[PDB]
C-alpha cells in the first residue's frame, strides 16, 4: 500500500507560511496588501465552488480577493473592458479568468486570456508565460497553479525527479501541457499521452512518475501502474460521490505514493495560486 | 533498407513553388516584394556559412534579403537599437537573429530575441510564438524553421503521425523543444529525451518517429532504432577525416523505413521553411 500524499495537510502548511509573509509584508509596508481579482463568465456550478475555495484561502492569508461574476449573455467585448481595467489598476497585483467561459455568445478564450498583462498573469495562462515555461525559462514566468502544486507533491516524496521517466496523461492548456514542461525542465524524461495515444495502458506502465489530468473518472486502472510509481491524480469527478481520474483502490496497491481525491492536488492548486499572488505583490514593490 | 528522405530534392520543390508564389503576388501587386533581414553578432564561421545559404535561397526565390553583421564587441544596447529599427521599418516583413550571439560582452540572448515583433519573428523564437506553439494554438504563430522542415520530411513518408510514438532527443529552444510540440499537436505520443535521460537506448527504441538534435556526432547508435522507424537527423557535425549527423547512419539505414542523410536532409529543409515563413508574413502584411 502506497503512502498517501496529504495535500489538505501540505497546503495548510503552505498557507500558514503565506499568511506570515503577508502579515510581515503588511508591517514592513503599512497600508499595503496583495490584491487578487477573479473574473467569471456565466454561472457554472463547479466554477462557483472553485472560485469560493480560492476566495476562502485568500481570506485566511490576508490577500484581498475580489470576484467579478459576468452573466452568460456577456460578449467578448464586455469581458475585454474588465481585463483592460484590471491591467491598468495599479492596486491589482494579479488577476485571472476562471475557465471555461460559460457564455452563450462566441468568445475567443485565447484572445481574452492573452490580453492579461503577463506580470499580473498569476494563473500563467498567457502565451508569454507559457512560452517561457515551455522553453525552460522558469525563473521568469508565472507557472500554472495545478502543475506547481503537483511538482510540490512530488518533492514531498523525497524521490528525486532527475532521470526518472514521467508519464503525463492529458495535454490541456491549464494542466497537462504545462505539467509536461515542468517535469522536463526538472530533468525527467517525459512522455505525453492524450486521447489519440494507442495502447494507453502500456504507455502508462512506463511511468516512475504518473500525472493524470483527463477528466475521465477512474479510467486509469491500477494494473496499468508501474510498481512503485509516484501517482498524481488531478481529476475531480462527480459520479454515483467524488472520484479522480485514477482508480484509487487498485492503484494504491501498486503505487509507492498516491494522492487521494479529494484532498490531494485540489488544495495544492489553491495554495500555489496564493503563492503566485504574494510573489506578484512582492514583485510590484520594485 | 530505408528509403532516403532526400531534403535537397524536396527543398528544391518548395523553393520553386515559393518562387511562383512571389511572381504572382508581384504580378497582382506591382512593385511589392517580400523583404527579409538577418542580424548577426560576431564572425562565427558556421553562422557565416548558414546565413549565406539563406541569402542564396532568398535570391533564387525573389525575396529581398539584407544581412547586417555586427562586431564581436557590440553591446546589448547596440543590438537593441537595430532590433527596434527593424521592428519599425514597414518595408521589412520578417527578420531573425542568427544564433548563438558571438560577443565579448555578455548579452542577454532572451532579451534580444524577445524584442522582435512577433509578426516579424519568422524564426519563431519569441516567447509569444513559442507559447502559441506549445499550447496547440498553431494558426497564429511562426513555427521554428528546423521543426517545420522535419514535419515536412515526416509527412513525405505518407504515414500518418497520429497515434505513433515519437521520440525527440534534445530539447533546445530552436529545434528539440518546438519539435516536441509540433509532433504533439500532430497527435503523436511524444517522449522528450535530454542529457539527463537514463537508458537513452531504450527510449530511442520506442520511436516509430525519431528526431535527433543533440550536436553529439553519431551518438544515437543504429542498433537502438526501432525497426521500421522514421529517422530524422538534425545533426550537422564536422568531424576529422567530413560532415556527420547525430545518428549512426550506417546501422540506422538497415533498420529505419525512412531516413534523412546528412548532409542533404534537414539542412536544406530548414532554409526552405524560413523562406516559406518570410513569404507568409509578406502576404499577411498585404492584408
Ligand atoms: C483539463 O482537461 P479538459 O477540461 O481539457 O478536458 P478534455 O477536453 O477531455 O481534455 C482533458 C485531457 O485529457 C485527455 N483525454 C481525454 N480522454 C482521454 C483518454 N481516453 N485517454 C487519454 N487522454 C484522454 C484529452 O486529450 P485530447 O487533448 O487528445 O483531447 C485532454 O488533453
Ligand atoms: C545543429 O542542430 C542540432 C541541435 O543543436 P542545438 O541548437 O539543439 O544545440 P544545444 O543547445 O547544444 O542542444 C543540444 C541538446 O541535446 C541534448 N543532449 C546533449 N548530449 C546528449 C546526450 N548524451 N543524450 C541526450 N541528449 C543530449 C542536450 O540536452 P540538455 O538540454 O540536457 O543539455 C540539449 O537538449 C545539432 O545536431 C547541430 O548540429
Ligand atoms: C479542480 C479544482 C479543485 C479545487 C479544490 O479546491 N478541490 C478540493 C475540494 C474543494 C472543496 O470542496 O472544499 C479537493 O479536491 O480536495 C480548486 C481548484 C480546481 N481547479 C481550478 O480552479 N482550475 C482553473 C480553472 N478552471 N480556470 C483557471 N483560470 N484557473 C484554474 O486553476
Ligand atoms: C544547421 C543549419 C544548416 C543549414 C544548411 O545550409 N544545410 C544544408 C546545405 C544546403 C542548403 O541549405 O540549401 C545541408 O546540411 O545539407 C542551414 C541552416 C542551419 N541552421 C540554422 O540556421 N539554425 C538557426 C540559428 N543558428 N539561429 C536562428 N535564429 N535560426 C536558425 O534556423
Amino acid at each position: 500500500p502506497a503512502e498517501i500524499l496529504n495535500g489538505k495537510e501540505i497546503s495548510a502548511q503552505i498557507r500558514a507560511r503565506l499568511k506570515n509573509q503577508v502579515t510581515q509584508l503588511k508591517e514592513q509596508v503599512p497600508g499595503f496588501t496583495p490584491r487578487l481579482a477573479i473574473l467569471q463568465v456565466g454561472n457554472r456550478d463547479d466554477s462557483n465552488l472553485y472560485i469560493n475555495v480560492k476566495l476562502k484561502a485568500a481570506e485566511e492569508i490576508g490577500i484581498k480577493a475580489t470576484h467579478i461574476k459576468l452573466p452568460r449573455t456577456t460578449t467578448e467585448s464586455e469581458v475585454m473592458k474588465y481585463i483592460t481595467s484590471l491591467n491598468e489598476d495599479s492596486t491589482v497585483h494579479g488577476f485571472l479568468v476562471q475557465l471555461p467561459l460559460d457564455s452563450e455568445n462566441s468568445i475567443n478564450t485565447e484572445e481574452v486570456i492573452n490580453a492579461i498583462a503577463p506580470e499580473k498573469d498569476v494563473d500563467g495562462l498567457t502565451s508569454i508565460n507559457a512560452g517561457r515555461l515551455a522553453r525552460g525559462d522558469l525563473n521568469d514566468c508565472f507557472i500554472p497553479c495545478t502543475p506547481k502544486g503537483c511538482l510540490e507533491l512530488i518533492k514531498e516524496t523525497g524521490v528525486p525527479i532527475a532521470g526518472r521517466h514521467a508519464v503525463v496523461v492529458g495535454r490541456s492548456k491549464i494542466v497537462g501541457a504545462p505539467m509536461h514542461d515542468l517535469l522536463l525542465w526538472n530533468n525527467a524524461t517525459v512522455t505525453t499521452c492524450h486521447s489519440k495515444t494507442a495502447h494507453l495502458d502500456e504507455e502508462v506502465n512506463k511511468g516512475d512518475i504518473l500525472v493524470v489530468a483527463t477528466g475521465q473518472p477512474e479510467m486509469v486502472k491500477g494494473e496499468w501502474i508501474k510498481p512503485g510509481a509516484i501517482v498524481i491524480d488531478c481529476g475531480i469527478n462527480y459520479v454515483p460521490k467524488v472520484v479522480g481520474d485514477v482508480a484509487y483502490d487498485e492503484a494504491k496497491e501498486r503505487a509507492s505514493f498516491i494522492t487521494p481525491v479529494p484532498g490531494g492536488v485540489g488544495p495544492m492548486t489553491v495554495a500555489m495560486l496564493m503563492q503566485s499572488t504574494v510573489e506578484s505583490a512582492k514583485r510590484f514593490l520594485e
